[PDB]
């Protein structure tokens, strides 16, 4: 009762939304890496015990359609839920197919008043996206609140660029990954996102021939409203 | 290692800005209930061995250049930095006795490229103070380093919504984290500390009141971390 109970016959449901393809309009790339990222992120959750979906180049609209009817599904024999979103993204904002959706706007549907099943459960969002334009340099009889029972992964800091090598993916979805495979189960979840953040600080640095973007840094950013430790076993 | 170093001459300076009494034009309200918490966390902070200094009513341009000179010092002696910001707040905003000013253009000057002395160390930040209007209704190189690193906020709400304060106790994320480090100030990391601050605050409070609007609502605060390893406050091992 420092821990969230993991007695249920499942560890939840994991939805990944891999927005790679964007209609022209949006003006945005290809996000090449992605893929990678998806299966890495795929067997990786599969490991912990999610049961795991993927789907691809989804609009708004379909993002919000996915996350409401996940929402409304029956959680009670679930120990807690988790949603991962591959996109594009600005500050507050990510990236469908065909424009961008509000984040708050898919997360609320979880709201403990908008979705029981899941009361008192972790919730994890984990979101590997652009914040905006910034670049680092470096250097040398009782209730309980709605809003509670959530946890964000994002790839970096508000306002800042997220980084992916198009042959390796993502910086954080690397160290995510590995520090999954290798600790998934005997680290608690702040112990994990912790690790991520100093893998994804120390050993990145990032090339190109444009001085502009030559040798700059990123740092993962995690918000936490859990009320008990996480950890992915017993 | 996973653990920030902590073999240090001193932890490290805490900073205590407590703002209760304001400018009327504001049209801000006393405090009432805040001079509580800045005693419950100055006896904390000492007890961990913080050097603690109370500021009290700043304005916006103290806060701004308090904070400044803080981070022009030398802190190659000092394991960490804490800085505790009780005030009334909006959205992105604290209130000096004047007037408003940002969150982040206050830690901004401990940045890792602004703040030599603290680059690798943890930078803390406690932030008691309406963060918006809503209302929870409840329910039943060789390498370098980003500039941004090492920095954790602990808001005593979610982005959006309001903080509760009781005239005679103070405020509820205050008495929570405060009855905590007395406990387990030691022996608990930082993360685990602030989780069950979390626990805390959700389970166990309640607002009453007379208009309605105001009764029977929670609160849950809020953590963001971008630390890089494990913190507590001592050596042992």
């Amino acid at each position: 009762t420092y821990q969230y109970n993991m007695n249920f016959e499942k560890l939840g449901k994991c939805i990944i939304i891999n927005n790679k393809n964007f209609d022209k309009v949006t003006g945005m790339g290809v996000r090449n890496g992605t893929d990678k990222d998806a299966e890495a992120l795929f067997k990786c959750f599969r490991s912990l015990g999610f049961d795991v979906i993927v789907y691809n180049d989804c609009s708004c609209a379909k993002m919000q359609d996915l996350l409401k009817k996940a929402s409304e599904e029956d959680h009670t024999n679930a120990a807690c839920f988790a949603c991962i979103l591959l996109s594009h993204g600005e500050e507050n904002v990510i990236y469908g197919k065909d424009g961008v959706t509000p984040i708050k706007d898919l997360t609320a549907h979880f709201r403990g008043d908008r979705c029981k099943t899941l009361l008192e459960k972790p919730k994890l969002f984990f979101i590997q996206a652009c914040r905006g334009t910034e670049l680092d340099d470096g250097i040398q009889c009782y209730k309980i609140p709605v809003e509670a029972d959530f946890l964000f992964a994002y790839s970096t800091v508000p306002g800042y660029y997220s980084w992916r090598s198009p042959g390796r993916g993502s910086w954080f979805v690397q160290a995510l990954s590995s520090i999954l495979e290798e600790h998934g189960k005997d680290l608690e979840i702040m112990q994990i996102l912790t690790r991520v953040n100093d893998r994804v600080a120390r050993h990145f640095e990032s090339q190109s021939d444009d001085p502009h973007f030559h040798e700059k840094k990123q740092i993962p950013c995690v918000v936490s409203m859990l009320t008990k430790e996480l950890y992915f076993s017993q």
